[PDB]
DNA sequence: CCCCCCCCCCCCCCAAAAAAAAAAACC
């Protein structure tokens, strides 16, 4: 009796909302395909496992922060490279004014199709992001350092002049404006951030990021990247031993971590990861310092094992196949 | 939480504000009540909602383009008499239409605070008649310069503090570990405002990732 | 029977927003 009157009042209101605002303005969550989480590869297999859903989520904001020369630009370019191989359009907003195009090419970026901008102000940087996001034609946008997003009042002013919370206010306003445009267009926005010190603070970690508190709330993923050591060919330092900690995650469980190598002029060592995951999943046998695949001695030392997997593409296809099928916790489709 | 009233849940990032409001919805759906989620942040995962026990197929959802549209849908569902619980995920993301149409850098002094002041006036009465519970999630921001009181603020001006019948401050106070694997969060909720009973009481519980609030953990501690 | 003539005066505000950054040996 009342069931029916409530169902009619509901149907009428849903009708009036859809009339006033448009077709998909309100609906049942179970029948809204828009709100399914789609992902892209990061270029690292250990990071795709740590993210739980197999990569970074489309239509969302991501933050990548860390100390000096930890691999923040290298990691974001490998994301772009992987997205371009899947026929997506990418854009780089270079507020730091420090991108080497030859090095981007060596990491596998198609630089003749990468949109690049070196904007004068933080307001111009963020207005280009909103213009590209509304277009529906760009899939991935990277903004290199939040720290270099200078407000126009600060650019026009003198050195020593105080601009209290002006950049924090610009970042608050930009998040409000962008979150909805990105979700509609299904665009991924990645912010890189630098670290600074808080002083006068309680016993919590004194490390902070720039541009205030808004971005911490609006980000669906936050990644802390750190150089934890060196990779040596005898004496020559040839690369960096890297750790990525997942510090926030809204698409899967957080506080997982990834270890991988960045090799100078190649990027992320994909086969180096595929060894370590083949070991952990009992598909490669490491007897002391002798790696073995089904009895066959693939090599001695991780570098020789990696070199073996390079010249056997069939064995690398097979191990990738299994590791993918086993270890991904939240596969989408 | 009282029916026909406004509730505010605020706290820092990844403190459990969305998880908490989905467990309210879940519990209400089990007592045959209709619920709605206005997702202004554009950051709800339907699979995670299903794992906390929400019936996804009966949960009304909206991802509104403006703050005005979001609050017009709240007033439309309030007047219907058909919806029992509404959640508005983040007051912070309720952007005025002028700010959306405008450029980044443009000043809109107290435009969001005005919208929120106007919204409360309109909503308070409509919610009481319908016996509808409205829950506002809020983010924290820092007050700077010459400060009278604590420098932690909430977004969207001063109206919502007055109109709210309950205000909850939620915080993550530590990790829950299965040896090495971090499997959940130790949580604290302070009742900072209460009009339906005495305030300043607090609750401590565990949020386990993929399950939600650990009911049996609470039952030990209360036992 | 016959024919119209002319204007007068204002009234009330509404709402916050946001961090930034190390410095230094001592025997
Ligand atoms: N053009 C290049 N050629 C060779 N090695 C490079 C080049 N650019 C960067 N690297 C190295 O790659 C590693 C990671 O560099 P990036 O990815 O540029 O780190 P980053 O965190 O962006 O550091 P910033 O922006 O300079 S604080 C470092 O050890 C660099 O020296
Ligand atoms: N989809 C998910 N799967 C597993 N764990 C999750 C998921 N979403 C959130 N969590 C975890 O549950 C805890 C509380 O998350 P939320 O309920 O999203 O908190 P919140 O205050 O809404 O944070 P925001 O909106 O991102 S500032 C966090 O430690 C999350 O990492
Ligand atoms: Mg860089
Ligand atoms: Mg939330």
């Amino acid at each position: 009796a009342i069931d029916e009157n409530k169902q009619k009042a509901l149907a009428a209101a849903l009708g009036q909302i859809e009339k006033q605002f448009g077709k998909g303005s309100i609906m049942r969550l179970g029948e809204d395909r828009s709100m399914d989480v789609e992902t892209i590869s990061t270029g690292s297999l250990s990071l795709d496992i740590a993210l739980g859903a197999g990569g970074l989520p489309m239509g969302r904001i991501v933050e990548i922060y860390g100390p000096e020369s930890s691999g923040k630009t290298t990691l974001t370019l490998q994301v772009i490279a992987a997205a371009q191989r899947e026929g997506k359009t990418c854009a780089f907003i270079d507020a730091e004014h420090a991108l080497d195009p030859i090095y981007a090419r060596k990491l596998g970026v198609d630089i003749d199709n990468l949109l690049c901008s070196q904007p004068d102000t933080g307001e111009q940087a963020l207005e280009i992001c909103d213009a590209l996001a509304r277009s529906g034609a760009v899939d991935v946008i990277v903004v290199d350092s939040v720290a270099a997003l200078t407000p126009k009042a600060e650019i026009e002013g003198e050195i020593g002049d105080s601009h209290m919370g002006l950049a924090a206010r610009m970042m608050s306003q930009a998040m409000r404006k962008l979150a909805g445009n990105l979700k509609q267009s299904n665009t991924l926005l990645i912010f890189i951030n630098q670290i600074r010190m808080k002083i006068g603070v309680m016993f919590g970690n004194p490390e902070t990021t720039t541009g205030g508190n808004a971005l911490k709330f609006y980000a669906s993923v936050r990644l802390d990247i750190r150089r934890i050591g060196a990779v040596k060919e005898g004496e020559n330092v040839v690369g960096s031993e890297t750790r990525v900690k997942v510090v926030k995650n809204k698409i899967a469980a957080p506080f997982k971590q990834a270890e991988f190598q960045i090799l100078y002029g190649e990027g992320i060592n994909f086969y180096g990861e595929l060894v370590d995951l083949g070991v952990k999943e009992k598909l490669i046998e490491k007897a002391g310092a002798w790696y073995s695949y089904k009895g066959e001695k693939i090599g001695q030392g991780k570098a020789n094992a990696t070199a073996w997997l390079k010249d056997n593409p069939e064995t690398a296809k097979e191990i990738e196949k299994k590791v993918r099928e086993l270890l991904l916790s939240n596969p989408n489709s």
